[PDB]
């Protein structure tokens, strides 16, 4: 079976395909499972900055170059192609590190993430977690500062926000924006977030060890 | 845990028990664990003696001493079994509990199937954590392939008389098989199996990184 009854919307996707042009549609259309997906975000090029901005679906299928909440919006779209609703998740870390942004989509009534990342962490999750809770939590030990001697391993998660669904803006504002998109970051770090510690559990957090911060270091991308 | 403690101090050395008396929370456990060389297996199953003897550990040996050693200031000597398709050996760590959280104490070789701080609310959250970086990463052979299938309840080492663990010169081949048969919960069904994606090359590259060579 593939379908599209994923509770996302037969009129979203209607203003969706008068945004698009045939070609993005024909990508769009051959996206058909959250695994395609990830498949075709793995073919794009991780970012750098060798402007470093917030591009839209349309600019990251036109330059094959995307950071993670550029690939996650990609994801969201093209979940949404197919019927899910655009379902993004913010990990949110102190301010030592970046927070970090997935696709969530649910398969038979469980929890995956579809993710865009440099890095052997904060990759893909299978649809397998009875919750939000649990998918992100299966993320917490892996994000720490690898990339520094100064809080060399210190776990750097916080908070996981609520389902943050796009279908509350215009497509417009979104998948074919020129703009900066910070304005969408802002409301999804400013969504609701649970936070995953409290004070006497972060004085409890043991450093990740050196072979973690060396594995972390390695680079899909050059 | 008093009784339970005093029975363990009947059984152990002096100097056995100066090791364990430093060992006071789990952070220090893991600590020590990591300055134990990880094996590469003839294969063995030694007891917390023999590795604090010889200083060497594959994942089960490590998990008895730190169960051994959590039980010394206290906690119960629990384990959790991590058990995988036939494609894959299982893993064995020592859960603990810190204000109400799971933690869980683990020796490996990988910068996979590591430590966890005491932050999880259940054994089915803090095994869940474990379950996208258990894959085939030694051969291109169904590479990338997740393998885990089934966590533990917890399983109590209190149940036999430490006499048969704790210093043991035998092979604890029935304690592996008696782990292997408690209680498992699965974490997939048919249906979910079908949905698994492999793991990518790189995250494959990552897990075949060695501590000890
Ligand atoms: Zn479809
Ligand atoms: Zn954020």
């Amino acid at each position: 079976t593939h379908h599209h009854h994923h509770h996302g919307s037969m009129h979203y996707k209607a203003q969706l395909q008068k945004l698009l042009t045939t070609e993005e549609k024909k990508i769009l259309a051959r996206l058909s499972t959250p695994q395609k997906i990830q498949d075709f975000l793995d073919t794009i090029k991780n970012k750098d900055l060798a402007e470093h901005t917030m591009w839209s679906p349309r600019a990251v299928l036109k330059h094959k170059h995307a950071h993670c909440m550029e690939g996650a919006m990609l994801a969201a779209l093209a979940l949404a192609y197919h019927g899910h609703s655009p379902l993004l998740m913010d990990l949110q870390t102190t301010d030592e590190d970046e927070d970090h942004v997935v696709a969530l989509f649910k398969i038979d009534g469980h929890w995956g993430a579809i993710s865009k990342t440099n890095h052997p962490v904060l990759r893909y999750r299978d649809p397998i977690y009875k919750s939000v809770r649990e998918l992100a939590m299966s993320y917490f030990h892996e994000y720490f500062i690898w990339w520094t001697k100064k809080n060399g391993g210190k776990k750097t998660l916080r908070a996981y926000s609520n389902p943050f669904d796009l279908t509350r803006y215009k497509p417009e504002r979104w998948v074919i924006a020129t703009g900066d998109l910070d304005w969408l970051a802002e409301a999804l770090d400013d969504s609701k977030h649970f936070p995953i510690l409290n004070k006497k559990m972060q004085k409890q957090l043991r450093p990740a060890s050196r072979i973690e911060t060396k594995a972390a270091s390695l680079s899909e991308w050059p």
